């Protein structure tokens, strides 16, 4: 479609302004978005990140979660580089145990060249890596949305540090024309870009607030 | 085509009522079908389904049993689930020591996406799996038939369970939109099924009623 | 085309009758074909087989005969089954190093499924194998010729047997409809098929007589 | 396009005689090509040529050379034969982690062959090796250029010699149908090759002029 919202897990999720929405959005969440205390963006999820170093207990907490009936999920995609140097084996092992599982890389991160070498150069030969929520955002870019509203990314309030993911941005903005908003006008990351031009969250009961854990027989029969 | 009668190995085999079966049918049969002291179903069969875990004591004896004029098999179907904590790699070895093999997940288990994902979940965190009468209904329905004949089946008169094989045939018959029959009116499965609406097997002499055995050093270039 | 002329290494070579040869046809020889005294049919040879077994000594002699304007040799193939117990993985070997050597399994011998299901069924179950010349015809049969002239086989004038070259030849008979015919009276292979329906061989000077051996360092690089 | 300028890195690079030169040309470089005094041929090539043996400090050299905007390549290859015994496993660990690399073999250097025939025999058989320079001008040939002007080249001022460079070179030439020309009349290249019939190098000032080495843990997570 045409917009998009990015959420992170940072503390200004709860400090969103609702008259800056758009009409018609969809909704991108990552790793442990079912801790919230109160449905701040509603049950309605496009598509969720869970990154390779756990995924086995999040695919499980995920499918209790549905379950119930307390999410309404579309899509799963494993935010993977595809980089023999960190997750490359780790990747084809858990593709080979799920078939729903879209890898992110390959569909999607793959289409990006001038950002993909960056990254790659980057990783390589100065040892920095980049968050969730960049890569979000580059999934957002590569899959046609244009405008990207940016929520809950608190710029961490050794890889990860705070000059490659505003680099990174920046990178993007210049490069493929996209629009980038914020809608926490206390967040730090207004100052670096605009806020648009101009409904309370309902509580949560008796939810899961805690990743589930796998009986002990599952990991035996991995190792 | 339409109609395709598919058996097992149990006790109610001989307590068929032959005034409810169709007129043209498939048969579909497994394992030691050969057992058989007299012809239930006839000498023709549409396909038959061989476990990995024993796979060469099998050819052997169907080729000697087609080599002698007893049966008259058209297809042989390997029972593989391609997962990698069971039989992935054993399901590559033999395949790569046989050519008219046809592997069952590849060819007609793969199309069906919600069965395969409620299969290895259930295999990857519950350890529970199917028996091989539920794997040839699966496959029966994937081929195109609609009109599915149940026989033999007494539902185990430890993987294996009767809460997965009367689960999975409701998953297959809520999904997929097929007709089940029941056509042995003492059997326990009759109770979940209903009877359709309204011949003395021959008698077998000097057959084979034993797996045989190939020589010894077949073994030993094996391994 | 229609008319090709197979030839062993036996001792019947040296006497072949030419007034029963036809008018156009090719020859395939195989294994150390170069060992002849006289030119007994030709320096024209539509393909060369050589065995796994034997392969650095015999691409290197067969460059040095091509090199001296001895032979006119159009094409190499490899002689394998691509069976996992004999050279399934000499085969990937020795086809990683040359790039003008034409695999026989992949290209001509998998296009016969009965016979492939005959030959590795005897493989597996019952240690038994075909010779050269077997290949060859199946090879000149799988290729659309149509008239097969043997000549050099003897028939061993423990794999190897004589029960199984004379029912392999019956069975491609029986199953492709092609004629075999025996251009060698006096050989025991007339004694099977029939004699077609109604020139000396020149001399060889300062010829190879002999396998050539490649240096020392060549082994010392593939080990 | 038709012509093209093939350079290397000998004694004879500043004694060209700019008189010679055609109108339109590309230039290809190799190896330690920033190590030139002078800007020779401008700050504009076409493409460049790095072997398998060091390639990590390169990359980055050649990086950080067009970041400080000295020069203007426009394509990376990949020096690689594919061979089993010298860089076939190299050359795929290079290729997992770079994506802007391109493979010379796979590429350009596989649509000629009789001349790869030609390189493989005498790499196995013999353990005689090409330059860069017959590589550079074998991928030229391949891309579809007519008229190569050689500099640079002065044939060894040990798998390397000067009779498999000069045989090479007359094979191109006798196969392929090609114009080979050289400029720089003092060379002995020039005794072989037809001169053609019938600008003050600017200085380079504060450049590098040493191969860069990456920092320490990059061999680390590399071993």
């Amino acid at each position: 479609p045409k917009a998009v919202i990015v959420a992170g897990n940072g503390e200004s999720l709860s400090q969103i302004d609702y008259r800056l929405l758009p009409k018609n959005y969809d909704v991108f969440r990552c790793n442990q978005f079912y801790f919230e205390e109160r449905y701040f963006l509603g049950n309605k999820i496009k598509a969720v990140f869970f990154t390779p170093g756990v995924f086995l207990e999040q695919y499980y907490t995920l499918y209790h979660l549905k379950r119930n009936n307390e999410y309404f999920v579309d899509n799963v995609i494993l935010s993977s580089f595809n980089h023999p140097t960190v997750d490359l084996e780790k990747s084809q092992k858990i593709q080979a145990l799920f078939i729903d599982v879209i890898n992110g890389y390959e569909k999607h991160l793959s289409k990006l060249t001038a950002f993909d070498v960056y990254l790659r150069y980057k990783e390589l030969y100065e040892n920095q890596r980049i968050t969730s929520g960049v890569y979000m955002c580059a999934v957002a870019i590569a899959m046609g949305y244009t405008d990207i509203y940016l929520t809950g990314i608190d710029f961490y309030q050794s890889y990860h540090s705070k000059d490659i993911d505003l680099e990174a941005l920046s990178f993007l903005q210049q490069h493929y024309h996209v629009n980038f908003y914020s809608i926490s006008p206390m967040s730090p990351l207004s100052k670096h870009f605009p806020i648009p031009t101009v409904f309370v969250a309902p509580l949560k009961e008796n939810y899961i607030n805690d990743i589930l854990l796998p009986p002990h027989f599952v990991y035996e029969k991995l190792g």
